[PDB]
């Protein structure tokens, strides 16, 4: 009722020992500080609609999304994806301070967890492709249901 | 404190529309009926491990799993991925009742979702594998988010 408003921040950040799917798609609900995350190998607008859509099935569908000015962001087809959606976005004030500290600090915390974990299995480097995605799995369990 | 059990009850389904990875491995909670689903192209222990895996970083660690029979659930390499974890298997009453009439009314109901929303735009028959991800999210959003 008066509870916090369902507003997501949303990035991509890179993780060379996730190659080749190196690009991460960050998204954070500000509401309750949940994170979700999935691989992709290159940051275009689809692959930040295909991230979008896996986050929509695990937390439900937010009232608006906060990003930064990424072409992926601001293009055609991701404004009409979110429209289509009935999903308000806003790329906030237009200068900004970047009011998207959230997504940032989770992005630290993901990349942390990653490398210990990866080592925690003698993954020194680049992860091998099959395992990749229990670990990412395993680290986002860790970061949410601490 | 008193509230329900964290027991999953979990299977594999077949469904061609979603083809070639046309298996789809759901999760039931019965504590809060969320669903959970993923696709695989083949039904082995390793899939059913990476189906948990996301399980898991989606609706936290169980208590419990109750499965079928099937050797992709009671084979080794599966009893060990779920002791590594500490998560209690179950194949339930031996010669049962079908203690697993959840994921089997989830089944049920997932394959309608998807067939409606393929109609709805315009596949009547197989949904290009491009498509698949966004339609499964989607299937598993209204599914649970009602």
């Amino acid at each position: 009722g008066l509870g916090p408003l369902q507003i997501w921040q949303t990035d991509f950040t890179l993780e060379p020992r996730m190659a080749p799917r190196s690009w991460l798609a960050v998204t954070v609900d500000t509401a309750s500080s949940a994170i979700v995350v999935t691989q992709h190998g290159r940051v275009t607008s689809v692959a930040a609609q295909h991230h979008w859509a896996t986050a929509i099935a695990v937390l439900g569908r937010p009232k608006a999304i906060k990003t930064d000015n990424g072409s992926c962001f601001t293009s055609k087809s991701t404004r009409e994806w979110l429209a289509r959606w009935g999903i308000a976005h806003t790329t906030g004030i237009p200068g900004n301070s970047q009011g998207q500290a959230m997504v940032e600090r989770a992005n630290r915390l993901l990349k942390d967890k990653i490398r210990v974990l990866a080592e925690g299995d003698g993954f020194m480097k680049r992860i091998p492709t099959s395992k990749q995605g229990e670990l990412l799995a395993k680290a986002m369990y860790a970061l949410n249901h601490f």
